[PDB]
């Protein structure tokens, strides 16, 4: 934990959040996406008309090649590139430095995004996960076996609150511990399920205090995980259709475009005007530490509908045929421990809430559930 380490993150709405960085020596500064999703420290290594700046290897005295290519692929961007070692901090984290597996960038498609600001991403997640394989220790194992950085972290995203540009957007990335001021009330945990991504078990959802009524399975059918990553609370395919029934019926007094509804279209309201009090509530019930218990996120309309450009709002629930996503708009308003040490995922409330006049986004429990364990995906 540490004062010095509060808004270490910056990014603009959709486009992820990002904490500064330095690789090699003399240091070079470079912009870094913090991913839950991914388990890859890459940085673009070469020209891109998106970049403005890039890891220049030869640059740096303490560099090393290990004479071994590597690609990711994610949802929809791509990148190829060449493993080497180098030091790393973060200068606004923790006062250490750590010799750590680099991606170097050279080809890409669709990963960098115009005017994001960011030239790199930090994927946080477990080595199983890892590109090529397992081998490669990821950043984080390499912290924590290099220094005495205890095995933790924990993010609170904070929203957007302009004109034509993409709002921006400031986060806490507070490594190696838990920051008590970053939020109030109780903190809950639910399990990792397993140690690949951050996955967790839903065992319970609620639009307005409506149960879907679905069997436990399908809010994880496939996977359901924590991924900063990913922008939208995605899920899957029989859970998002019920979804969005019951929260176009809870809003029915206003129509809107099909296209709202599938998250490419925006929809605008006059300043100020925005009717937050006709889109409901949504909780998600996670499984608890305790057989029997969870406890439930509850999410606002403030988080679910994303601020764009030029008052307009995209719907940032989306299908997923991978999965249940808990991105960054079900992160945003909550302080999320990362706690690897004892896997486990807490949840409180942000001090960055939303706060709203009538309705908060909220951590409750516990709540008894009959069984909890028969919820999950059995490989
Ligand atoms: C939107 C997106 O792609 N976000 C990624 C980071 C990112 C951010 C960005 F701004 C631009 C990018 F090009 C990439 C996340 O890592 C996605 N994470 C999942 C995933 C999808 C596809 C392969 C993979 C890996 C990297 C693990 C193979 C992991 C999502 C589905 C559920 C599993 C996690």
């Amino acid at each position: 934990s540490f004062v010095e380490m509060v808004d270490n993150l910056r990014g603009k709405s959709g486009q992820g959040y990002y904490v500064e960085m330095t690789v090699g020596s003399p240091p070079q500064t470079l912009n870094i996406l913090v991913d839950t999703g991914s388990s890859n420290f890459a940085v673009g290594a070469a020209p891109h008309p998106f970049l403005h700046r890039y890891y220049q290897r030869q640059l740096s005295s303490t560099y090393r090649d290990l004479r071994k290519g590597v690609y990711v692929p994610y949802t929809q961007g791509k990148w190829e590139g060449e493993l080497g070692t180098d030091l790393v901090s973060i200068p606004h984290g923790p006062n250490v430095t750590v010799r750590a597996n680099i991606a170097a960038i050279t080809e890409s498609d669709k990963f960098f995004i115009n005017g994001s600001n960011w030239e790199g991403i930090l994927g946080l997640a477990y080595a199983e996960i890892a590109r090529p394989d397992d081998s490669l220790e990821p950043f984080f194992d390499s912290l924590v076996k290099q220094t005495h950085v205890p095995n933790l972290f924990s993010l609170q995203l904070c929203g957007a609150g302009q004109s034509e540009v993409l709002a921006s957007v400031g986060g806490s990335m507070i490594i190696g511990g838990i920051d008590h001021s970053l939020y109030t009330g109780s903190l809950w945990y639910t399990p990792i399920r397993r140690e690949w991504y951050y996955e967790v078990i839903i065992v319970r959802v609620e639009i307005n205090g409506q149960d879907l009524k679905m069997d436990c399975k399908e809010y994880n059918y496939d996977k359901s995980i924590v991924d900063s990553g990913t922008t939208n609370l995605r899920l899957p395919k029989k859970v998002f259709e019920a979804a969005v029934k019951s929260i176009k019926a809870a809003s029915s007094t206003e129509k809107f475009p099909d296209g709202f509804w599938l998250g490419e279209q925006l929809v605008c309201w006059q300043a100020g005007t925005t009717p937050w009090n006709i889109f409901p509530v949504i909780s998600l019930y996670l499984m608890g530490e305790v057989t029997n218990q969870s406890f439930r996120i509850t999410i606002l309309p403030q988080q679910y509908l994303r601020p764009v450009e030029d008052d307009c709002y995209k719907f940032a629930i989306s299908q997923s045929s991978t999965g249940t996503v808990m991105g960054a708009v079900i992160m945003e308003g909550f302080y999320v421990v990362f706690d690897r040490a004892r896997k486990r995922i807490g949840f409180a409330v942000s001090a960055c809430h939303v706060h709203d006049e009538f309705r908060t986004a909220a951590v409750e429990g516990p709540f008894v559930t009959l069984d909890m364990e028969d919820c999950g995906y059995n490989i």
